[PDB]
């Protein structure tokens, strides 16, 4: 790769090399309950047992229909270490949204636990259904599994919105993404890293691993935690959080003066204002990510340290082993200036949509820059800046 990761590596094993670094660190946090990395990651030993007995194998896909929670994390590890992949799905969704995920995965097991067996039973789910809770995994060797695997294996597939699609991605984007976090944000054991999106949006994905594959805490923030601005400024500051990604439109209502441990603020998802980034820009380091759920994150911008205000906002410079074009509707390079459809290639490329082969060939195109790769077509809008930076402009 351009740039070094830990190539050949799955994302569980990155885990893993956490967990046996810094054993007795705190990985994550919910409420009044937190486990260490060696806890954690036995836990997670024993449930991925039971997957395995089960018949998780690779390129399983596994639903997930849980509560935000230590367990929730748990599960996701235990089927990443099974050799599987996992299908989030937000309890939360509609009922008509769920069973089309279930029906269109094709998933034939959900993992799930007992305050949320009843709408497993009332979407009519007709796989086999694990209540996490309810199973005895305590006595289960608790060593590493060591199942085959490869970086191009599923990890996850998440569904966005035609009808939803389920967009495939594999262990690869995520080992790249663990170097992106400590080259350029400097991610450490000592960060303490909040979670705030639901694990049906592929920022958890990004917030969850930049915890866990550093050595660093992950802060499971609670519904009551997030519903109120002075309950979620005093939750950072009591547990002095380092590292938090917001969308904008949270952001906003919250006030710099009573946050007192963040380092990094990221916001992503949708555009930050200038009056906002120069709100925060001298606080702390405020960076805009941005990106397709088909790659997780595509580029950043780091707001300039010790500058007077900007009156715009870029969305930055491709992340490392990410490539990023801007082209016209014949795929043709632009000059700085014009705008054109953002097209991204590199290491975290979705693998494509879940049985859409068409729509997959339509979006993931062959790569016209960098023949045998594909190229993502975002249908967003965007030019180049002559210092190198992009403009996000809006949908093509
Ligand atoms: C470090 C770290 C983690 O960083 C990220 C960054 C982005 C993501 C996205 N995958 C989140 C997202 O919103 N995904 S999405 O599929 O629901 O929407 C993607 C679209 O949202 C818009 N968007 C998305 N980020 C922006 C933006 N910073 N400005 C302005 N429009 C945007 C663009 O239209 C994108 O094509 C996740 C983690």
């Amino acid at each position: 790769a351009l740039v070094p990761y830990a190539q050949g590596k799955s994302i569980h094993q990155l885990f893993e090399e956490q967990a046996e670094a810094f054993p007795d660190r705190v990985a994550i946090v919910f409420e009044n309950r937190r486990l260490s990395y060696q806890e954690l990651n036995r836990k997670a030993n024993q449930l991925a047992r039971a997957l395995l007995e089960k018949g998780v194998q690779t390129d399983s896909i596994v639903g997930v229909m849980m509560e935000k929670s230590i367990e929730n994390v748990i599960a996701i590890l235990a089927v990443l270490k099974a050799g599987g992949a996992y299908v989030p799905i937000d309890i939360e969704y509609p009922r008509d949204r769920i069973q089309y995920i279930l029906q269109d995965s094709q998933t034939k097991i959900v993992l799930t636990q007992k305050s949320v067996s009843q709408l497993v039973h009332d979407v009519g789910y007709s796989g086999e259904v694990v209540v996490l809770d309810e199973e005895q995994l305590d006595a289960r060797e608790t060593a590493n599994l060591h199942q085959p695997s490869k970086p191009t294996d599923l990890a996850y597939v998440i569904y966005t919105s035609g009808k939803p699609k389920g967009t495939m991605l594999e262990h690869k984007g995520i080992a790249n993404l663990q170097s992106f976090f400590q080259n350029s944000f400097g991610v450490t054991e000592q960060d303490r890293i909040g979670l705030f999106a639901s694990m049906s949006f592929d920022v958890s994905v990004s917030e969850m691993f930049m915890a866990l594959l550093s050595g660093a805490s992950l802060y499971i923030l609670s519904k009551q935690t997030i519903h109120d601005f002075a309950a979620f400024e005093h939750y950072l500051s009591e547990n002095e959080l380092t590292i938090i990604t917001l969308p904008p439109t949270y952001l906003t209502h919250l006030t710099p003066e009573r946050i007192t441990s963040l380092r990094i603020m990221i916001t992503a998802g949708s555009a930050s204002s200038a009056p906002l980034v120069n709100k925060w820009k001298d606080k702390l380091r405020y960076i805009n990510a941005y990106g397709p759920t088909e790659c997780l994150v595509a580029t950043i911008w780091e707001a300039p340290s010790n500058q007077l205000s900007v009156q715009s906002v870029p969305i930055g410079k491709p992340i490392q082993n990410t490539h990023i074009y801007i082209v016209n509707e014949d795929l043709q390079l632009l000059p700085t200036g014009s705008e054109g459809e953002l097209c991204i290639g590199g290491v975290g490329l979705a693998r494509g949509y879940w049985n859409r082969p068409d729509l997959t060939a339509e979006k993931f195109v062959d790569n016209p820059f960098v023949p045998g790769e594909k190229m993502y077509r975002t249908g967003d809008l965007a030019k180049w800046l002559t210092d190198g930076t992009i403009e996000f402009l809006g949908r093509i």
